[PDB]
């Protein structure tokens, strides 16, 4: 893909180069090559198109690529396999390009590790260098008129200067994954991390691995899991504790009936369902969020405190403790001891002195609220949020917005369109269906 | 056990002999073998003891008995290892009886063969034939006095229907114990026919309604538990013509929870910390803890189906053309079934707030747990003041009013008590701790 | 692929069209399509290529397409992954096609039904109709002092009439012939495993009968027959014979399977005739001699459910007799059974039929290439292929345009993986630069 | 439960070693005399007097291999007892009982306990017999005894043994001995003394000791590709986090165990008549053709996750001869060098392959030599009663029941010596294993003490 001048009016800007706008990027090169489409051959003329992303190179939850962490999804569910196998950017061909291919098949495994499925992702993204501009943290996107409005200015800040840049757009995706979500009662405070900075920020916090740290883990989902096993075996003379509101870690569901929600051809069936019934099948299906953890990993925390059990009887003796139905009332985390005390309390209708607190409570995804508050006068009289089409653009007031100008929202859409929309699930073909939403007219010709 | 003569008055009868009633058997030999507990040498009377059964030998969900079905649980919740690994009636002393202990040892599994874990406690149960009365259906339970005049019940009288003669018999009994697991569930929509079978007599009536096993019937399946699996993975095996069809009310078979913490609801020592929570905290732990009992279906079988279900896509990529089919997210809202016509005709409808014409209905809707109630109303007065449910302490005796029954009489429910005990209560789980306390619950004093 | 007329000088001709021709016939559409190599949008014009396959149409192994049969070996092994998993001829793609790509994700396993695998390789074979004769069982090959040359000559399995077609190479590309024990006698009631889908059923048509069946073998086919007689003839009785003491699983673990990785080939090629004979012996725990471990399990947990109902293992329906042999077979005279004598390997059986799951002898190119082996170098008596799978001619009676190959009958050379789908893709790459690279250039 | 017998008495029966194939037959002559388990022992008033020597002063299982992480090869149900009679109290399902942990290894779903399970079980059966065991005492010598000087034959034998912490020879006198002494420490010849070779029964009670700091970046190898050397490796990489560990085996690769259950019916104990029945060179032949379930095999899982650990170090760098953690197959050692504890040694190394030549040298802070055990120390302990074998014997025969052959004129039937744990080439694979003990220790039981049972 060609780049575009800066101050160009581009066809589109996406904001994000994460796995979202790299589906968007690869389905764009697809669609291009007339080895995919027939049709393709007769297209001499690029979108102008750019991608703006904060940090300085591609990288995928960096602060949460623990070692031996694994991908919870088959690898057939890469960014292109779906929507055409024959792709360049399948995960299959990403393999034969490294010399990799009969090595990854002698695995029999369907799981990567996450350290490779992002450097699949990496290989992929290096090839869109021309269109991405990294280290650009966008801040706001704000109206165009050239009474209609027709086009949109994204203003990002440099990361290295922090200076604010301005480029137009007809059509702007927001594809930005989630924001750390803290509980509202814990502090800041440089010894509690969230599960998004674990492997990038706690090391360095306790550089010793072999004194006899009283480490705590909020929350019961994969990452807390994945952190309080990591830990265990990080600084082997550590005490941690899993404090939980739930009475046990639940697994997913991996049987295949139940999973073929995460199917593409769902995404048309759940986003036809009233407000209601898709209300209620996001918590009929909450089983396979990331509130669960892979079966697996739950059999070998459980082994592993057997093996305690079997050292010691007395649960409240041993070293690695789950601490369930609980809820922390108060973090006491001023002075100069070096360990915080957290007191704890029954979650139904006790104190640890801990050097530090991974709290694993998952994301928020409303940050594009921010970033569009300056356009959110331009939504239908009446609405206070943005609502997603079946296609992922918004709805606009047709008098105040061109029908040639919009914008498209990307792993923000669970809501309207299912628990896949966050996930690597239907990434390859939503970037089809998201080319023939932004360009297919364009490319019509 | 030596058997009681049936005219006399009794220590306890139970009423039922499933695995509930056969770990109680199995636990009072035990508290009485000198061997296993010491403190039994100077026992030289042993209970006046006798088991109510209404089919005519033991056996164990017999219609369900379906070819390759496996036991749900771990053969170490048998009825007695996890109260006793030493007593003789553990399921690998009965491999070791029958020569084949070394042989299931290399099958490497958990989960025996239903079939084989019915002869595990077939070969228990044939232990106790002479305090075992077979045939005999209980009817009613009443109060008895041992001086009429007095104000005060001291034993109750058991009456029981002969299954084969229909002709009522008496048994006088000290104490009582109702361990008459559950009665088929069928939705209150659908109306009696001789087409129309509850699960639990899938083996036994099924074959007698449909002969031919090569016609091309159409047969139905209601349900999305075990059960209904189980039944809908076989008709296509024993009907390989049939056109078969599962009904339900969810959007997907969901698989068992086998994962090791959220199990912890089911061992024995929870039954102490369940039964003495509030009515509030233990009404919301039977929502949250776990999905119900046989309400989900074992991993294994579902990708079985679902494989079975694949081979039809990779012949003919037409769902509505498949042999078998599967109905999510539908309820029934009509029956026909009138008129010279073999075939019924279902109506169906969203199950969110079709017709299908079938030879056979299988309904795998579970059981009610409810039929102590009609068996004790004639009793029923003897509760304390304003009481219009029987309600067991955590040893499971009901309370009585103390000036209405005396304290050497009582009656205990078993297998019906989840409310109070907990999702284990209608299982396998704890009926080997169970066992041993209800023996010193009912025998304590006297042993 | 375009046609090329009948009479023609071809450029090659294959015998056979099962999965090894098959990949190569991928691997030259791939080869010419600009879009997977761009040195070929500069390529105008297609070599002439033909293949001759005896059965009708294309089919995998039909006879062993028992219910519930599976692959042994990965689906990314299929014929173009490994060379190129663009290629439009992958297993993914493939399910892509057929609106089944999601469906099989969700099935997690890497081992299809051989039936959908079969229909895999069907649904590839389909775009080369017009290059394939089918029903052409290839009878010689014959010279044409130096040969320039081949004749190919065919006899038509439905008419019996032999047609012949001339071209420069020649692959023979034929798979097995069934492998028979030398004692054993001729009676159409002892069947090979080749045939049991396909001739069992025509001699015992009742499937309630209580047939006694035998089973002769212990690799993975007899396994599979065993299995499925108990299912198929649900009132039989059946014996499975063998001369080991017990079926033994197939070894799925990472390192040892690595001697079929692609790349193997270079390596073991190179070494000496004594360290592949050697290696050959030493890691050959995988040659269908043995029992995928989860067949094994559900035949040992039927035994199981026999001995629950009976302990007495002489009164089991189906047995198993390790450490046996076949020491005579009675089968002459009207009475509808035979009589087998069995001896121990370090007591008669009588049978309706036996079948016998002895594996397959890979020597068949021997014969058909008989009246060209004068074309080899002085002295020898056996076919000798290169790295490349070219066999060695005498230069100075072949013509360097000249030349015939072989395929999947070459474990002695090439290893263990050659007569398997294991590098079908990635040989299939290496024979079309072998047969056509300078063409191409 | 059983009772002591004062130690200069003339005992019934002296086991030398008290591992697991003792501790099995101390478990089943207890439930022999177990009423509630025999029903003719009611009327048993009389223990016969036994006794057992231990070299290490408490029970232990093969500690030095005790890694984190490592479980049984086999199911719990062939523990101590279960096959012989599954109401024994020392079955492990009792033992689970006894812990309070029996519903909580239910919950694991498992029939293989962790290593460290297991051995704190079969502890926890020794632990009945403390006042018959005399830990501490390593046999030196078995040497006959001729109760009357007015006669020749032999009818006891006295076993001497050496205190291991204050050196004193000991002296008991028994009518028969059992010798069940497991294996010594099987070392590649030419090898140099150097406390940095450490052979795997050695590994966690030596190296922890001689790498104390688990920061460093120490070069570790393995020699061995069975069941002991992938776990070292396996260990070394996460107790070692920054070490380059290196993994030597002749063969060509990591060889799965054979789980499969028509091929492990060889450990049924009934199987033991059949083996033990077959000739002389049939039983070398079904030795060879099953050598591949042996401990010189790895467990399938274990395999799987050296491949995948070894995967991972591809992903980040393909050049394999730059990976931290190696496997080098097809190799043997020519010679171990060292210079002084100052420095490290040198491994050279050849291929293993016929001389029809690949070479490699490695510098190495520490060796570990996975390469099993020798099952023949019994030759050695029993030197001085050799002379009593029958005419034309240089080896000690086992007969069906253990016992080994003498010549009847030189020993009285009334005494005798049997062989536990190194009787494979009579007795089969599992003669070395747990697979057998439970049934084995009745057998044994029935032989050396059954008449004396009966009267
Ligand atoms: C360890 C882990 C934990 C996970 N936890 C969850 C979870 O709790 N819930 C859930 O539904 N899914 C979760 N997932 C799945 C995850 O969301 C998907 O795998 C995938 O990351 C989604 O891609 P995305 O591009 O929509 O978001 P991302 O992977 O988040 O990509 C977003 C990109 O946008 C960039 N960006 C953000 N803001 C700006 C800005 N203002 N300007 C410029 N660039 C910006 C970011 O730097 C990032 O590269 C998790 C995955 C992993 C590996
Ligand atoms: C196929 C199958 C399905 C199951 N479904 C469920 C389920 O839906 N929900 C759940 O919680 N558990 C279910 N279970 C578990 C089951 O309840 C236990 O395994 C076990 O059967 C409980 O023993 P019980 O003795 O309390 O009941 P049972 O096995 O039911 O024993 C009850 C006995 O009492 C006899 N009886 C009944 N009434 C009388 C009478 N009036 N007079 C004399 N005798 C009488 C019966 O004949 C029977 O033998 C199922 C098990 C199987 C195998
Ligand atoms: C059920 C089964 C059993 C197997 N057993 C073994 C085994 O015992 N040992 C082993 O090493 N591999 C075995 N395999 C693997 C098998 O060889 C490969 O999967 C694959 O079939 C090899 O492809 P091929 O094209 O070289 O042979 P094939 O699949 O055999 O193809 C050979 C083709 O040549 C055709 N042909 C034969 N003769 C002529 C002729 N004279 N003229 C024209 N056409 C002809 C045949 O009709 C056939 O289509 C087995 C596979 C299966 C599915
Ligand atoms: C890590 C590990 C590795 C194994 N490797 C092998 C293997 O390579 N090959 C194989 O066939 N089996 C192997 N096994 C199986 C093992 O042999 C059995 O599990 C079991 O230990 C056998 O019990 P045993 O009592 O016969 O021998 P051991 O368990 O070794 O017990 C022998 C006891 O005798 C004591 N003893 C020795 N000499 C004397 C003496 N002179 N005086 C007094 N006491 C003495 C020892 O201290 C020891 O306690 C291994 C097991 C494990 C856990
Ligand atoms: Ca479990
Ligand atoms: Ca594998």
């Amino acid at each position: 893909l060609r780049s575009t001048p800066q101050d160009e009016l581009h066809d589109l800007l996406c904001v994000g180069f994460g796995p979202a706008s790299l589906a968007i990027a690869i389905a764009l090169h697809d669609a291009l090559d007339p080895r995919l489409n027939k049709s393709a051959s007769n297209i001499h003329a690029q979108p102008k198109i750019c991608f703006l992303e904060r940090q300085k190179q591609f990288a995928w939850h960096s602060g949460m690529l623990v070692p031996g962490s694994k991908m919870q999804i088959s690898f057939i569910k890469d960014l292109a396999t779906l929507r055409d196998p024959r792709s360049s950017f399948t995960f299959l061909n990403y393999l034969h390009q490294k010399g990799r291919l009969i090595h990854f098949t002698n695995l029999s495994t369907f799981l990567p590790a996450r350290l490779e499925f992002e450097d699949y992702m990496r290989w992929c993204a290096q090839q869109f260098s021309d269109v991405v501009a990294y280290g650009e943290e966008v801040v706001e996107v704000i109206p165009g008129k050239s009474s209609v409005v027709d086009f949109f200015t994204v203003r990002s800040r440099n990361v290295e200067t922090g200076e604010i840049s301005a480029r137009r757009t007809r059509k702007v995706v927001i594809a930005i994954g989630g924001t750390a979500k803290m509980p509202s009662g814990l502090p800041q405070d440089p010894r509690i991390i969230h599960s998004s900075k674990y492997c990038t920020t706690l090391p360095a916090l306790l550089k010793d691995k072999s004194k006899p740290y009283n480490i705590a883990v909020l929350g019961s989902g994969q990452s807390a899991a994945e952190i309080f096993h990591d830990l265990q075996k990080r600084y082997p003379n550590s005490r941690t504790t899993l404090i939980m509101r739930d009475s046990a870690m639940r697994p997913s569901d991996d049987s295949p009936f139940v999973n073929e929600i995460f199917n593409p051809e769902r995404v048309d069936k759940f986003y036809s369902q009233s407000a209601a019934e898709r209300q209620r099948s996001l918590l009929a299906d909450k089983a396979t969020n990331y509130s669960v953890v892979r079966l697996e990993l739950i059999e070998e925390i459980y082994n592993d405190m057997y093996l305690q059990r079997v050292k010691n009887p007395d649960e409240t003796q041993w070293q690695h403790r789950i601490l369930p139905e609980r809820k922390i009332t108060r973090v006491e985390h001023h002075g100069p001891q070096s360990r915080m005390r957290i007191h704890l309390k029954s979650s139904k209708p006790e104190t640890l002195e801990v050097d530090a607190l991974m709290v694993a409570t998952g994301y928020n995804r409303n940050a594009h609220e921010r970033l569009l508050s300056k356009v959110q006068h331009l939504r239908p009289t009446g609405q206070d949020q943005w609502k997603p089409h079946r296609d992922y653009r918004v709805e606009m007031d047709p008098s105040k917005v061109s029908s040639e100008a919009g914008i498209w929202l990307q792993g923000c859409n669970e809501r309207t369109h299912g628990l896949s929309d966050s996930l690597l699930s239907v990434l390859a073909v939503r970037g089809g269906e998201m080319v023939q939403s932004i360009f297919g007219e364009q490319l019509e010709r």
